[PDB]
């Protein structure tokens, strides 16, 4: 909009890069960047300028990388740029009062998911695990307590059948930095009404814990589908084949025509093996990553192992 606001942005990782970027092509004054220390990426855990910081960077837009924000020396510096506006995306750490209070229109967050709804760090892969109908973005302000402040803007966004949360990044992160572009002139301009949440309604999308990769055979195969997508590529879902903690990365909704106990393997065909579950609807394992071993299909790992049917998984 206009180059006379000054705007403070904060985030980490590629999430957080086209809602900076757009930003920047916006035309907004944009100070500084604040985003959290280089941590390891990738097979090799290697230490990279992240996502923001290198997006920051290419600009010449100096980069705050504080270890906690909430620290006085440290959210100071940001009291000093001065900034009439500051906009979080992705940002893992908890930001000071004394922040929050501070820029003339406020500081507002742009959020993975339709609040109330899957507040906290997981939303992606809770929409898509909990075969969500559609997900979104919402753009609300930032307060003390995690995700509860007021609504400013909403947008939804459909979950395709094929949907991996990876692609769902992209989808809601492109649609984010759109809707807060359209977002920060209304704010400014006073045409946004907050909307404050309904306690009743809110949902936790609470970190993953390891436990809850484990794929649950006892669900439906529905519901065993959307939790191998959902937590791919990052986690990703395991289970037990042969004593091996085998990451399933990939899975096809597939008929079981004699209704079995679920985990076992019904079926064997050229691609993968089928899995029975809790239900009508089978699971046929394609891709996967035995413990120890590189992701592969499970064209491969059939020539190699031949799990007989009968076998139960878990």
């Amino acid at each position: 909009s206009n180059a006379m606001i000054k705007v403070v942005f904060m985030g980490t990782p590629d999430f957080s890069v086209p809602v900076l970027r757009r930003l920047i092509e916006d035309g907004y004054d944009v100070i500084g960047v604040v985003t959290q220390p280089d941590r390891p990426v990738g097979r090799k855990k290697v230490l990279t300028p992240t996502p923001v910081k290198v997006e920051a960077e290419k600009h010449g837009i100096p980069v705050l990388q504080p270890l906690r924000i909430r620290e006085k020396d440290e959210y100071e510096k940001v009291l000093a740029l001065e900034p009439d506006l500051i906009v979080t995306a992705a940002f893992g750490q908890i930001v000071p009062n004394e922040i929050l209070e501070a820029p003339k229109y406020g500081c507002i967050n742009v959020h993975a998911s339709l609040l109330p709804e899957l507040r906290g760090g997981a939303p992606i892969h809770y929409a898509i695990m909990e075969g969500k109908e559609k997900t979104g973005i919402t753009i609300m302000y930032m307060v003390e307590k995690l995700d509860a402040g007021d609504i400013l803007t909403q947008v939804e966004v459909e979950i395709e059948e094929r949907e991996t949360t990876g692609s769902l990044f992209d989808k809601l992160s492109e649609a984010g930095a759109h809707l807060l572009s359209k977002t920060v002139p209304l704010l400014i301009q006073g045409k946004l009404e907050p909307i404050k949440q309904n306690e009743e309604e809110v949902t936790f999308a609470y970190n993953i814990k390891r436990e809850q990769e484990k794929i649950d055979w006892t669900k439906t195969g529905e519901e065993v589908y959307n939790h191998i997508r959902g937590l791919n590529p990052w986690p990703v879902a395991y289970t037990t084949l042969a004593g091996q903690v085998v990451k399933v990365w990939w899975g096809e909704k597939v008929p079981v025509t004699k209704s079995a106990e679920a985990g076992t393997i019904v079926a064997i065909e050229e691609d993968g093996f089928v899995v029975a579950t809790g239900n009508e609807t089978g699971v046929k394992i394609t891709e996967l990553q035995p413990s120890g071993k590189k992701r592969m299909s499970c064209s491969q790992f059939l020539r190699g192992t031949k799990p007989e049917i009968g076998t139960k998984l878990g």
